[PDB]
Formats: structure tokens, sequence, C-alpha cells
């Protein structure tokens, strides 16, 4: 008698795309309650563990109980699929709402630190490390201006190997410690990345950077940073002595999470009374919304070359799928066939995990039917139901892109100049000479900034077309 993850769930919308998958907000179909499944395709990644060690990790994740750790709930297993199904969080990634605000203090910076610390010094005694732990990774409970934190993926990287592919690892670098990159880690690792995470929080800038994810990693591996920035002359020497010691090379010697939480810097600073000096940070909100800005563009772009190759692979695939059935030779189909197509579209591709059944698909084509001028039940010519259906999954990363797009331009000059495509290309690891060689194909005689047409057509020309 086993259990299948779509008789009890149904898929409401999707929230967005996070480590080793995609997460869909679903609803129990008898009870109504809400959760967010983390979808983790097997053909993308690879797990690193036996059935056995990942069965028992889920069994003890469920039992545990913090208020800053995303709780889990039920996990499933089919034959392409692993499903994680956990508490839905609506409050967002904390950096999207730091720069949200006008003000940020080190007693904000300081609140955020103990509530990360003591997920973490949590699940530390119960032997689990996160080891990809960034700023992505803290979700914020709720929209409330005094929401709760919550760190999300604890668990997963132990069992599953990390993405190559760039689309999936963009922004890692900063925040990875030395001893994971050289092979022997603990639960100190943690300890650094939160360490990082502090310090871009007091100063805007990451500790480790460079052009690239290697000249990142390779600062990173010799473990040398500075507070010799302007904006370090406005924090108190106690918080850097606590980054100091959670940036400790060797790990032996870096302070532990809990005793971290006893540290000075989070003693005087969280208590809720006293604000003995609190001068606003405007210059560390300033860089974290441009580092931010970035970082989220690049994301996009990459999302959008990758949507733009999905498409081509499902467009070319969902009309010899069709040419196929299509007996006659005429071109025409009607709607249970597009559904028996589009679903066989998805036992082959299996990319789109808002398709969880049968059920799903037959909306899908609904939506697609209710678009075209057509009747949803007559019968429907095939080349135009591909165009429709296509399209209609570009349009959340190509949305984003022009979205992504409009925040980074913080000005509203309508362009991005050439320094600042250089910075965002080398967020996205994509080669200089390739990148400018992209530049002067698209417009020939443009100096140095692209509008959003341009830069949108360096992409596709980036993914081959
Ligand atoms: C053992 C790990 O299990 C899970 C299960 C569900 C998860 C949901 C989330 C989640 N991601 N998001 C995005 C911001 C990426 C859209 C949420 N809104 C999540 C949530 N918990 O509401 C993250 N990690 C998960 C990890």
């Amino acid at each position: 008698s086993t259990a299948i993850f779509s008789d009890r769930y149904k898929g409401q919308r999707v929230l967005g795309k996070g480590s080793f998958g995609e997460v869909i907000l679903c609803k129990d179909k008898i009870t109504g309650q809400e959760c967010a499944v983390k979808v983790i395709s097997k053909r993308q990644v690879k797990q690193k563990t036996d059935k056995e060690s990942l069965l028992r990790e889920v069994q003890l994740l469920k039992q545990l109980d913090h208020p800053n750790i995303m709780k889990l709930y039920e996990f499933f297993e089919d034959k392409g699929y692993f499903y994680l199904v956990g508490e839905v969080y609506t409050g967002g990634e904390l950096f999207d709402e730091i720069i949200s605000r006008k003000r940020f203090s080190e007693v904000d910076a300081a609140r955020i630190i103990r509530q990360v610390l003591s997920g973490i010094t949590y699940m530390h005694k119960n032997k689990i490390v996160h080891r990809d732990l960034k700023p992505e990774n803290l979700l914020l409970e709720s929209k409330s201006k005094d929401a709760n934190i919550r760190i999300i993926d604890f668990g997963l990287s132990t069992h599953f190997e990390a993405s190559k592919k760039m689309k999936d690892k963009i922004g890692t670098a900063y925040y990875i410690a030395p001893e994971v990159l050289h092979g022997t880690y603990d639960e100190k690792c943690d300890v650094w990345s939160t360490g990082v995470i502090l310090y871009i929080l007091l100063s805007g800038c990451p500790p480790f950077n460079g052009a690239n994810e290697y000249d990142i990693l390779k600062k990173v591996e010799k473990g040398k940073y500075t507070f010799e920035l302007p904006q370090w002359k406005k924090v108190s020497e106690s918080a850097k002595d606590l980054i100091r010691k959670m940036l400790t090379y060797v790990p032996s010697m870096r302070i532990s999470a809990r005793d971290a939480l006893d540290h000075e810097w989070i003693q005087t600073y969280t208590k809720e009374q006293i604000s003995v000096d609190v001068p606003s940070l405007d210059n560390a909100i300033l860089n974290i919304r441009q580092f931010q800005g970035t970082q989220k563009l690049a994301q996009a772009a990459l999302l959008y070359m990758g949507s733009k190759l999905t498409s081509q692979d499902e467009t070319k695939e969902l009309t010899a799928i069709f040419h196929k059935m299509d007996k006659n030779g005429d071109g025409q189909l009607d709607r249970a066939e597009l559904i028996e197509g589009y679903k066989e579209l998805m036992r082959m591709k299996g990319q789109d995990a808002s398709m969880l059944d049968a059920s799903a698909v037959e909306h899908e084509v609904d939506q697609v039917l209710d678009a075209v001028d057509f009747d949803k039940n007559g019968y429907i010519e095939y080349s135009e139901f591909v165009t429709v259906a296509m399209d209609r999954k570009t349009l959340l990363s190509r949305e984003r892109l022009e979205r992504a797009f409009r925040m980074f331009d913080s000005d509203n000059s309508g362009k991005i100049s050439s320094t600042e495509l250089a910075t965002i290309f080398g967020v996205s690891d994509v080669d200089s000479e390739t990148w400018k060689s992209v530049l002067s194909e698209v417009d020939k005689n443009n100096d140095g900034e692209v509008d959003f047409d341009e830069f949108q057509q360096m992409l596709l020309k980036l993914c081959g077309n």
C-alpha cells in the first residue's frame, strides 16, 4: 500500500526555484493545509548516499523543532522525483527584505545573526551540518516587520550532489568555507558562512570577492580579508572581533556556533532596551542593494538562457510527438490527444514540476486553448497550439529578466554601462572575450551601454541563437 504524493497534494502555484529543485505551493486534498514542496529531479541531481541513509535523515528532520529552522512534514519518492514537503513561508529572502528598509544598524544585524546562530547551534547538537549556508537560505516567516528567520535546506547537502551548472551555483563561492573545498569539513563550516554573512550585513561587500567564480574561490582558499574599507569605521571593535573568530582559518580554532551566541557583541547589541550608540549603516545598505541587484540580474540572465534552450528542446519534441499522432497528415488534432501528447512530452522531458499529475496537464491544455481563438473542443491545428504552449513557459523567465533588469537600473537610465555588464557576466561566469564579441555584433556602433532590447539580444546570442 505505497503512498503517492499526488494522491494527497495538488499543486497550486510555483513559489520559486531553490537549490536542488523547484518549490511548488501545494495543498492537501482533504485537510486544505498549505505546504511548500521541494521537487528534486533524479535525472538532474545525483544522490551521494544510499536509500537507507537518506530516509534515516528524513525521519530525524521531521522530529526536530526550532523557531529558526524550516519545519519538514513529509517525504515522497517516486521513479523520477523526491518530494520534500515543508511549512510554507511568505516573507521572502532576508536580503530582499533588508534592501527595502531605509534604515539598518548593528542592532538589526545582531538580531538576525542571533537567530541564525540559534538555529545552527540547535542543528549541530543533533549532528546536522548545513554546508551550503548563504543569504538565499534565510527566509522570513511572514511579510511582518518583526518576522522570524527560518533556515531552509538543512540536510540536503549531505545527500545530494550540488549542481555544477552555473545557473544553480550563482552566489555560492562567497560563502563556502575553505575546508569544504579541500574536502575535510565538520560543523564549523557553518560558522564560517555565518561569519561571511555578518561581514556583508555590516559592510555590504563580500569579504572574499573577484571577477568570477574561480577568482573568488582563490581568495577564500587563501583566507585573507581586511576591515580596511571606509564603512568599517562605523562598526564596533566587538563585532569585528566576532567576525575574526568566525572567519578563522583552521576550524579547530574557530569559534563554535554556541560560543558565538555568548559573544559580547551578540550580548550587547541584542538587548532590547539599550541602544547605547546605534547609527544607521546607510553605506552598508547601499552596497547591499547593489550587490543584491547584480546577483539577481545574473541569476535571471542565466535562467533566461536556460529557458530559451529548454524551449527549443521542447518545441521540436512536442511538434514531433504530434506530427506522429496525426495519422491524417493534415496538421489537425483534438483536446484529448493534445493532452496525451503533452503528457508524453512530460514522460520524456520530466522538466515541469507544476505538472505533478494528469489533472495538471488537462488544465494547462485548457489554458492554452482558451488563449488561442479556438473552440476548446472541435479540432485544432497542432502547429499553433505548440507556439502558444511554449511561450507560456518562457513568460515567467522573460518577464523576470525584464524585472530584474528594471530593478538593477536603479536610476531609471534605461541602460547598463559596459562596466556594469562586466560585473554581471563575471558573476554568471561568461568569458569576457565571449560577451564583448557578442555585444560588438548586436550594436556595432555602440558606446559601452545597452538597453533592455540589446541586453536581451546578447543573451539570445550567448545561447546559440
Ligand atoms: C529537507 C529539505 O526540505 C525542504 C522542503 C521544502 C522546502 C521549501 C523551501 C522554500 N523555498 N522557497 C522559495 C523562496 C525558494 C520559493 C519557499 N518559499 C520555501 C518555503 N518553505 O516556503 C526551501 N527548502 C525546502 C526544503
